[PDB]
DNA sequence: AAAAA
DNA sequence: TTTTTGT
DNA sequence: AAAAA
């Protein structure tokens, strides 16, 4: 029996149902834009379950017993079985609102609210937005337009590794006992990503040392001329754009703009932070949903709390978090829900 | 949109 | 039916 | 702020 929870499924990058999931991902994205949160999440859960299947759906009998596939979703699957295409997803791909939202939000610093604003103003192209004399752009959007081609090309493994070296070299300069772990997609075995994410922790650093590290590391990069964009969120994390010199990559202008995210956590909470930052987003949502609805527990990136026992559960590894929740251990490369 | 309360 | 959906 | 991350 397949579980409705991603945290009770093993999802690798070997997708046998991309015909169905690409259509479901488009329908979900449209519902996000139309502020239909419920319908959006239902199409995301249906897409996630199909990604876990060890075989391709070739008939409607194949969908029997699979959870998260209600009547609406089964109609979409039936249509794709019929002629290899989704008429519903095709209509979304040709919709002017959907096309504008995809194009506008492809800019770093532009989300659903700004994309909706520009569409209602009558904008349809990035050229018309950038050249407009009345529009005022945030610092994030200015960086998003300036480094657009580099950021839209995404990041490969040689680039991510080159970035890992830069992060580790900078971090150990200020905290020599610090542990730096690449998280996100790359930890789950992905070949590419929209960014490179890292978790930093130190077993001997003080409360003040822990607080100052991200400021020290980003100032160091600013001094080198490598910091293209920086936003530090106090507890603690930062959203960056780094200048990655081609010579650093072991695989034009001679460099590439790379989106990098850094997270600093207290040593004793490192397992919770690693689990939260490894992802996928769907795996994390279902872990938290399972904890709440199935175990009466509260899970977040910092802790696990048992509401019945009225106690915080400690963990030195991800394996211990899974054991507390009563879940079989899912490896990082199996969390691609 | 699907599943549970 | 209403509520929940990653507080 | 709100928005974006
Ligand atoms: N809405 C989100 C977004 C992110 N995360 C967590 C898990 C993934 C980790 C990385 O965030 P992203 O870098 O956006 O996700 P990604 O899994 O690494 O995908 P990509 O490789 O394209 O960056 O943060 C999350 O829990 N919920
Ligand atoms: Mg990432
Ligand atoms: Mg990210
Ligand atoms: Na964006």
């Amino acid at each position: 029996k397949i579980s409705q929870y991603a945290c009770q499924r093993r999802t690798t990058l070997n997708n046998y149902n991309q015909l169905f999931t690409d259509a479901l991902d488009i329908l979900a994205e449209n519902d996000e834009l139309r502020e239909n949160e419920g319908s959006c999440l239902a199409f995301m859960r249906a897409s996630s379950v199909l990604k876990s299947l060890p075989f391709p759906i070739t008939s409607m009998k194949d969908t029997e017993g699979i959870p998260c596939l209600g009547d609406k979703v089964k109609s979409i699957i039936e249509g794709i079985i019929e002629d290899g295409e989704s008429s519903e997803a095709k209509a979304v791909l040709n919709d002017e609102r959907y096309k504008s939202f995809k194009l506008f939000t492809s800019v770093f610093g532009v989300g659903l609210k700004t994309a909706e604003k520009w569409f209602r103003m009558g904008f349809r192209t990035l050229s018309k937005i950038q050249s407009d004399k009345s529009l005022r752009f945030t610092q994030m959007q200015k960086a998003g337009f300036l480094y657009y081609e580099d950021l839209v090309s995404c990041v490969n493994r040689p680039e991510a590794e080159a970035v890992s070296m830069l992060v580790k070299e900078a971090v150990v300069t200020f905290l020599p006992d610090a542990l730096v772990t690449m998280t996100g997609g790359f930890r789950r075995g992905k070949m590419t990503g929209h960014d490179v994410d890292f978790l930093i922790t130190s077993p001997e650093a003080t409360e003040d040392e822990e607080q100052q590290l991200l400021h020290k590391v980003t100032d160091f990069w600013k001094q080198q001329g490598l910091l293209l964009y920086c936003d530090i969120l106090e507890s603690q994390k930062c959203f960056l754009i780094l200048k990655l010199d081609h010579g650093r990559v072991h695989s034009g202008k001679g460099w590439k703009a790379i989106r990098v995210d850094l997270v600093m956590c207290p040593y004793d909470r490192r397992a919770f932070a690693l689990l939260g930052w490894t992802g996928s987003r769907q795996f994390e949502r279902d872990l938290r949903r399972y904890a709440t609805h199935e175990r009466k527990m509260m899970l977040d990136n910092h802790a696990l709390y048992d509401r019945t026992k009225r106690v915080f559960l400690e963990a030195e590894s991800e394996e211990e978090i899974f054991a507390h929740l009563g879940l079989d251990y899912i490896e990082p490369w199996e969390r691609n829900a």
